[PDB]
């Protein structure tokens, strides 16, 4: 038989009133034995949530089906031949319903008529049809093959940021090592960005399927097809038209990226396998002696008593010694983060287990607590959809934190990971679904090495439907536990994630390997997570799995010192890879972390931007240069903020690197006399000696720097150096966000912040550098000082009343005080 026969439009109307909407009723043409029971009647709605966002919702007309709870991801509620057209006056998006047999729909741009999403079926081809079965949702759109450039649909390791043609991307949260290309990993993000090179270059939109079910997405270049194993179609189209606007629109829906504390941008050190407190103290001492900045010390499962949460190995990590250690860290302006797994060991003498059982907090199967296996052995999983489990979690964290101070939480293994696979429930189409997603690249059963689909959650909810939300839900609860036990802005690192997770947590690429391939892979992943609203992203520096090498680690710390989230972490069965162990690595580290720390106020500003507008910290070249199609395909370079570009060496033995430069003038942040000038965008073979990493700034930008220091605390009290890069084509601008570093609600009406804007422009005989201040209230309260300005991008020197570098010293200017500084040429 045919997979399905599709739907006809039974009726359709424009809802109207003050706010336009489109309601239709769809009817199944004919039933099919393949993939299970067809939903016979569908309710179809198209509606505008904002001017710039169109929502397509397709549900069973006669039965409520699974939807991501509004509590979990709050959002505006659903609305209450021949064609039916929907369009507002202030929207660029036009929706059309085609009463063909089977039916069709499209979304195009009012202005350019450029078709964004084209779900018109090819009558002879059911793979193009809308098919809607209880455990098989099929939705397909045609694409302009060469013109459509697609990004996202996480979480997968790929050598390219831009999605290659002709693949299947599987979304199903799984404990699969990120050193594996292509395979579905820890998180699921059913969002893609579609950048069009033509007809109007750089014109971008976003497409989001708000669905937590397992799915395959097939992308063949001229076509994209969702094949989903449950829930509903809840499809959102974001108008863009810039990439930054798409992410603004997307994060407006799924949640704005969480603020991060300033210290989170410090350098982080971890290792699986640190044997005792004395060892971690030694590591900290050795970082210090190496004059390598270290902000945060981390402890992996080693610290626990027999792999049990909320406990301390009484021999190797005794509480008194641990409290002394953390106290010393804090005294030195340093911080501490421990790991927590979700699995609660079933030990009878374990208080956490006892309290968990009392509050009935655990995920069940066939009416009994589901018995998983992880590091501690037999475990029970807290049901984070259960409010009682959330309280329990908060309470356990309170208890532990009362005894041992912590500064953040690392939540791991929260897919949820399971070292065993349970037997399927006989007869259950949930544990044995009619359509097999391409789990682990092998149509592996979904229940593989996780919690079975037939397991149950609060509100009679099946793991089948909720599985992809587990880590996300643990993140919510964990953040809340931190917020409820400290007034400081919290910090959370999560392995498993879902769309919206960024509102709560940072993420890292997981179990990567000490391989050159992986070094490179970190860049697309990093960029992807920006698109996913999770800008606080990074990869284990020098590689998690496998023993690293001096050269690899050296090149890794170089690159990694610019990850928003910068952590050295390693697996236990490997040679040690702390940065002080090789001299060449240490030297690189001091140089690159040096620059990172000088850039702290900038990264913090970028974090501010991210929370405000969803714009990622580490961004693609095409975010700043969308009109330059050469940048779409770049996967080995990236921007930090608007106009700084990092161009890493990603090959062994290489002492140069072939790097794309967009139009204009670019200046090395490591040596201002080094520059690159290209009249049109092109590759340049940059010199890249063993100790050197290429980092350049583009003309038209101002970045406010501060000084190097062993801690971020110390760094905040150093003088500001303003770096002004002049452009012949446009005024230079820049921005600096400052606050007390705890306001839970960043940049809020609470007002404990300032935004300083810088401006710079050349006259024919003079040069003006100036600043504007917002929230002078808070600004006038702060003792920040600018003592130096450096001016790049001019071919003549300037003074107070081939390229050259001008430097204005001894300024003694308060940052919080708006200034206008007049300079003249020589
Ligand atoms: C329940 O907790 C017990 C004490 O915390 C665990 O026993 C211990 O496990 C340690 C290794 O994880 C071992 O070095 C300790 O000496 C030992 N302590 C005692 C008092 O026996 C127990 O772990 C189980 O039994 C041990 C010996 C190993 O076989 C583990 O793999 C087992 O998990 C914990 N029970 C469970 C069910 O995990
Ligand atoms: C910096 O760059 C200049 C110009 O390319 C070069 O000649 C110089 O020796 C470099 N090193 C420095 C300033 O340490």
């Amino acid at each position: 038989e045919a997979i399905g026969y599709g739907y006809q439009v039974k009726n359709a109307k424009v809802d109207n009133s003050t706010g336009k909407s489109l309601t239709a009723l769809l009817q199944l043409i004919r039933n099919s034995p393949v993939y299970g029971p067809d939903i016979q009647f569908l309710s179809f709605t198209a509606s505008f949530e904002e001017d710039d966002t169109l929502r397509i919702r397709i549900t069973d007309a006669n039965n409520r089906r699974w939807e991501i709870p509004n509590e979990v991801l709050p959002r505006p509620p659903p609305p209450p031949p021949t064609t039916t057209v929907l369009s507002h006056p202030h929207s660029d998006l036009v929706f059309t319903l085609f009463h063909t047999t089977p039916f069709g729909f499209t979304i195009y741009r009012k202005s350019t008529h450029d078709v964004l999403f084209d779900a018109t079926p090819i009558p002879s081809n059911p793979t193009t049809f809308l098919i809607y079965k209880d455990q098989y949702l099929q939705l397909s759109s045609s694409l302009p093959a060469q013109q459509a450039h697609l990004y996202g649909l996480g979480e997968h390791t790929k050598p390219t940021f831009q999605l290659a043609h002709n693949q299947i991307l599987t979304l199903w949260n799984a404990d699969i090592a990120s050193f594996n290309r292509d395979l579905n990993l820890y998180g699921s993000h059913p969002f893609y960005m579609d950048v069009r090179s033509s007809p109007m270059v750089g014109s971008t939109h976003g497409v989001f399927l708000l669905n937590s079910n397992g799915m395959d997405v097939e992308y063949t270049g001229d076509r994209i097809t969702y094949k989903v194993i449950g829930g509903i179609i809840d499809l959102y189209i974001f108008a863009g038209r810039t990439p930054e606007m798409v992410l603004d629109q997307y994060t407006k829906l799924i949640g704005r990226p969480a603020p991060m504390p300033y210290w989170a941008f410090g350098f982080h050190q971890c290792r699986w396998g640190y044997r005792d407190v004395n060892e971690i103290e030694t590591v900290v001492d050795k970082y210090a002696e190496a004059r390598i900045p270290l902000e945060v010390m981390w402890t992996d499962i080693d610290y626990m008593d027999a792999f049990k949460d909320f406990t301390l190995d009484p021999v190797h990590f005794p509480l008194d010694k641990m409290q002394q250690f953390v106290t010393k860290l804090h005294r030195n302006g340093q911080r501490y983060v421990p790991i927590l797994d979700p699995g609660i060991n079933t030990n009878k003498s374990y208080g956490t287990f006892i309290r968990g059982m009392q509050s009935n907090v655990f995920i069940k199967r066939d009416g009994n607590p589901y018995l998983g296996s992880v590091w501690p052995g037999p475990v029970y999983y807290p049901d984070f959809l259960d409010p009682a489990a959330r309280s329990f979690w908060v309470d356990e964290i309170k208890r532990f934190r009362d005894i041992l101070p912590i500064d953040g939480i690392w939540i791991d293994m929260n897919e949820a990971s399971n070292f065993i696979t349970s037997a399927p429930t006989p007869g259950s189409t949930l544990d044995n679904p009619p359509y097999k997603i391409n789990n682990s690249g092998g149509r592996v059963p979904i229940n593989s090495k996780t919690i079975p689909a037939t397991a149950m959650h609060y509100g009679n909810v099946t793991e089948y439907n909720a599985h992809n939300l587990y880590g996300f839900l643990e993140s919510q609860a964990t953040r809340e536990a931190l917020v409820r036990t400290s007034n400081e802005r919290p910090f959370l690192l999560s392995r498993s994630t879902f769309a919206g997770s960024g509102k709560y947590t940072a993420h890292w690429t997981g179990d990567n390997a000490a391989r050159w391939d992986d070094l490179q892979y970190s860049i697309p992943t990093m960029l992807n997570f920006g698109l996913f609203g999770m800008p606080m992203i990074g990869a284990d520096i020098c590689g998690f799995a496998e023993s690293t090498t001096e050269e690899l680690c050296r090149r890794w710390i170089q690159l990694g010192a610019f990850y928003p989230f910068s952590r050295d972490h390693s697996a236990r069965d490997t040679t040690h890879q702390e940065l002080y162990l090789w001299e060449s690595v240490a030297a690189s580290a001091r140089t690159v972390l040096g620059l990172r720390y000088q850039l702290l106020p900038y990264y913090y500003t970028l974090m501010y931007d991210a929370n405000l507008r969803g714009i990622p910290i580490a961004r693609p070249l095409f975010f700043t240069f969308p009109d330059d199609v050469a940048t779409y395909g770049i996967s080995s370079q990236f921007l930090i903020g608007r106009g700084i570009m990092v161009s890493p060496v990603l090959q062994p033995g290489a002492v140069s690197v072939n790097a794309y430069f967009p139009r204009g003038n670019w200046f090395s942040l490591f040596n201002y006399t080094s520059s690159v000038s290209v009249s049109a965008g092109t590759y340049v073979s940059l010199s890249a000696p063993p100790d050197h990493i290429n980092v350049h700034i583009h003309e038209g930008n101002i970045v406010a720097m501060q000084g190097e220091a062993m801690t971020t605390q110390a760094a905040r009290s150093t003088p500001f150096h303003l770096l002004v890069v002049m452009s012949d084509h446009v005024a230079s601008t820049g921005e600096l966000f400052l606050d007390n570093g705890i306001e839970m609600d960043i940049g809020g009406p609470g007002g404990k912040w300032t935004l300083v804007r810088f401006f710079a422009e050349s006259g024919i005989n003079n040069l003006t550098i100036s600043s504007e201040v917002v929230n002078r209230g808070y600004a006038m309260s702060q003792r920040w000082v600018m003592d130096k300005i450096t001016i790049l991008g001019l071919k003549r020197r300037v003074r107070i009343k081939g390229f050259v570098v001008s430097v204005i010293s001894d300024l003694r200017q308060l940052v919080g005080q708006a200034f206008k500084l007049e300079l003249e040429f020589e």
